[PDB]
DNA sequence: GGGGGCATGCAGATCCCACAGGCGCG
DNA sequence: CCGCGCCTGTGGGATCTGCATGCCCC
């Protein structure tokens, strides 16, 4: 059960990709709940165990027949999470949800949430957090601003990038029809972090940003399709900065196809065998 | 007696992932 | 011609996010 721990910057990078900070204010006088959660497919339960071993907090639960959840609600345990992200701060817009989550923690640590003044402040905090206030709290506390300080941060290091890639990244092989094999690396992200995704082009020395129609599409792609860039830049980066989860296994199969491509790929039966065991198994 | 915290289960919403096709260029 | 890589496009599920209840304890 007790599995390996992970580098704390890799964990923050995975949290930037897959984490969620929650502030629930329900009328059971109001009940206050703070939470951190990650939901993944069972294939990546090892990641949740890795985080649980590194933080030494959190409950791992099956969220159905297909999914697994790591959830932290115990108040003292949320202090462990604050201390981690204070030393290893998030990079995406989720940092703002973390900061509001931390602000809510100080209201509750000072027991102010038991009185009416604390609830009003917690409602103001929740308004700027994630998807904002629900209809009931919008009516019961109409005083309601969703605006919050802007975030525009740079990639802190490659260890963060490995955890981020383990979450939102993708390694795959294309078989285009004469059949040619092409390696592709892609990270997708909501356009709310376009600057950070643009940051990747010079940070990795390769790649392009693709957006489609910016007026009707809320997410973009950072992609590297040039084999020399995959072979000389992306592979050495993630070989030195270990990925986690099945993304690591997909990367290792990905690199097997890369060695074949640098050795005159065209023969192809072994590449098709590796591809069958990638994002299908 | 019960307020408040914790665990728990489930549902809503969407941002991802893992791709494919057309075609200009060296 | 051939192999490549820019560029455009996306289904649908793995995510992110949120709601509700029960039971314990000081
Ligand atoms: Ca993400
Ligand atoms: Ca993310
Ligand atoms: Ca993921
Ligand atoms: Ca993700």
């Amino acid at each position: 059960s007790r599995r390996e721990s992970i580098n704390p910057w890799i964990l923050t990078g995975f949290a930037d990709a897959e984490g969620s900070f929650g502030l629930s204010i329900l009328n059971r006088r109001y009940h206050t709940r703070l939470s951190f959660a990650i939901v993944l497919h069972n294939k990546d339960k090892s990641i949740l165990e890795n985080i649980q071993s590194t933080w030494k907090v959190g409950i791992i639960t099956n969220d159905g027949d297909r999914y697994v959840r790591l959830r932290v609600t115990r108040f003292e345990d949320l202090k462990v999470i604050i201390d981690h992200f204070e030393k290893y701060p998030l990079v995406t817009q989720k940092l703002g949800d973390y900061k509001l989550f931390k602000q809510a923690f100080s209201v509750m640590e000072n027991k102010e949430h038991l009185k009416e003044n604390g609830i009003k402040e917690l409602v103001r905090i929740k308004a700027k957090m994630n998807w904002g206030l629900n209809d009931e709290l919008k009516k019961a506390f109409p005083e309601i601003s969703k605006e919050r300080p802007l975030i525009n941060k740079n990639i802190p290091n490659f260890k963060w990038l490995a955890g981020f890639t383990s979450g939102d990244g993708s390694f795959f092989v294309r078989l285009r029809k004469r059949v040619r094999v092409q390696l592709v690396f892609e990270i997708s992200q909501h356009i709310r972090d376009k600057n950070l995704m643009n940051s990747l082009i010079t940070y990795l020395g390769c790649g392009h940003i693709y957006e489609g129609n910016k007026s009707e599409r809320s997410w973009l792609q950072f992609r590297v399709e040039k084999f020399s860039d995959i072979n000389d830049k992306i592979i050495p980066v993630f070989q030195e900065n270990t990925l986690i989860g099945v993304k690591l296994e997909d990367f290792e199969d990905w690199c097997k196809v890369a060695k074949l491509i640098e050795e005159k790929k065209h023969l192809l039966d072994e590449i098709k065998k590796i591809k069958l065991n990638m994002n299908k198994g």
